[PDB]
């Protein structure tokens, strides 16, 4: 089966950290910036890592149970299937926003009632002692003075860390999955600047919260989920050390650059000096695939 | 060119269960016929023609679906609505702005905040509830009423519906996710709605799949919602805009550990499957969520399907 990308323009895909439009793409303000995101990743050929999702639907989700006047959740797959405990970093889809407190909506699943507001608030710290997933559970900062069972929700709002006091959201880290005595096992691996004029590309979406900026949380990712979902579906066999794509605008048909992405799901692309790169391009754009070239395919600068 | 018109038709080879509602972003938790057998339904999203003609509401992808957004004034009621990336929504050319919420008869219990975060400190969250059979809630006109006053800053605000509960009126009555909400007004119908789908008779039956939506209800069950597509078939469709080359194509519900057919489904062109129910009480729902649906021939729309389940 031949290789292809879906044919959707770049402002009606999906960010693959949280279910949201793209609104931006852009290159890391470090240029030395290294990533480990958990969701957004899975190899050109379908194989998905680290906590990715094949689909929207599981994203970004949270699922366990809890008790009446605990503070720990123990978590469960999205479809309340049991979490292997040591196997992988956490459930499919678990939030990966590190450096943030994560201000979550759960609702106790099935309904079983014929009344009433189902709705509770529990925060999470991320890098504390409790902030285990990769061991099954994690810690909300008050008891759960609720009744016990099955929860479900998702991160609703972001704020700015609780240790160290001061510190500003940055989500460009992941969290720390694993305990102080474990470390997290089957993490997607880092993703490191391509160097030789490459650069990488992310795909952003802002996310509701204050930080000390008083702007915009922005979420980068490494691809679409769709183009996960299609690569999901598709399984098509990377023939070429990389996927040359041209960047198309879809009502002229004119080719606006030219990118890379690499078998690993990765985009890169060659500015063309300071204030150059991808995001001096229109969002409508739709990516085509052109042809399986070699890693030294030099790139004409965008 | 020669390839886009004659470009092979193709769903998305996952299992049910990984795949998402196209009324909400979640999964698909189940597949079932109506309770009615001759319930017609009118959802405004979920809908795709099979060559990627989207209808009604329905957006291309999940990032669009089930989201709210508009601008309203402190010390007021009216949200005028805009489309989600906050572009200006043209009333009259739609019911509503893409990705808006198709829960009719039920009262929507929703979480809004001001966009773009200008803040550092504080909770940016503000819960407001919506009836949608009240003269208020004109989608198609360009706004919706909250039940409250609005005593927050005046501004552009995001959100989507937290949880449901019965509608406030009449006095009761039970939430129906069978029913669209009336978009339109006294004086104003709605435009360009998605057309009604009818139950195909002949033997065959309407396929929904389901996902359980937050809150309450009279039954004390999970608020379950039913759709016509996965959204990936949605958005295959969109993007691969594959000519229909019949009547209506077969589809096999496959064990993807045994490799055998589990039951027979027509998807027709409207954007719709079907099933042929193996006698009273059987049906799709009795049927493992793991298959994987895998197109098997273009038929025409007499072609008889063998029933499914058992009665
Ligand atoms: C636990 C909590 O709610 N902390 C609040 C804090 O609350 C109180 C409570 C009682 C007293 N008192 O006895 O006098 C004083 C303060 O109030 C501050 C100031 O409003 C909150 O911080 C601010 O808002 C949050 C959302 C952040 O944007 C923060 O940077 C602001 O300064 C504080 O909220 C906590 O802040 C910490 C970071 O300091 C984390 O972000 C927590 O998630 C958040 O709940
Ligand atoms: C305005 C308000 O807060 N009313 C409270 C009721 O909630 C409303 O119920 C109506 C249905 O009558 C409708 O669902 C609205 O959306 C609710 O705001 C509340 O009713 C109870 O809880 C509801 C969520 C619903 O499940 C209903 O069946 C149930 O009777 C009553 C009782 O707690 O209090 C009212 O003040
Ligand atoms: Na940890
Ligand atoms: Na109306």
């Amino acid at each position: 089966r031949a290789f292809t990308v879906p044919n959707i323009p770049l402002q009606t895909l999906s960010n693959s950290r949280f279910p949201s439009l793209i609104q931006g793409m852009i290159l890391s303000p470090d240029a030395s910036q290294v990533v480990q995101f958990q969701n957004g990743r899975c190899l050109i050929d379908g194989q998905l890592l680290g906590t990715t999702p094949a689909t929207s639907g599981q994203l970004f989700r949270v699922r366990g149970k809890i008790n009446q006047g605990a503070r720990t959740l123990n978590l469960t797959e999205v479809d309340g299937k049991p979490f292997m405990a040591f196997d992988s970093p956490a459930p499919v889809g678990f939030p990966d926003f590190g450096k943030c407190d994560w201000h979550m909506r759960i609702s106790k699943t099935p309904n079983n009632t014929s009344s009433g507001d189902p709705m509770r608030s529990v925060s999470v710290q991320t890098n504390v002692q409790g902030f285990v997933p990769h061991l099954g559970s994690i810690q909300f900062d008050e008891v759960f003075n609720h009744p016990t069972g099955d929860y479900i929700g998702t991160i609703e709002w972001i704020s700015q860390p609780s240790t160290p006091p001061g510190t500003d959201i940055n989500l460009w880290e992941i969290p720390d999955y694993g305990s102080s005595l474990s470390q997290a096992a089957n993490l997607a691996p880092p993703v490191f600047p391509p160097g030789f004029g490459e650069a990488l590309v992310y795909f952003v979406s802002a996310f509701p919260g204050p930080n000390n900026r008083s702007a915009p949380n922005d979420v980068p990712c490494l691809l679409p989920q769709e183009y996960i979902t299609h690569f999901v579906s598709e399984q098509a066999p990377t023939m070429g050390d990389a996927a040359l794509l041209h960047y198309v605008d879809p009502d002229t048909n004119r080719n606006l650059g030219e990118f890379k992405l690499y078998p690993g799901g990765y985009l890169t692309c060659v500015p063309n000096g300071v204030g150059a790169g991808p995001q001096q391009l229109p969002l409508n754009g739709v990516f085509l695939f052109v042809s399986w070239v070699s890693r030294f395919y030099q790139l004409k600068p965008v």
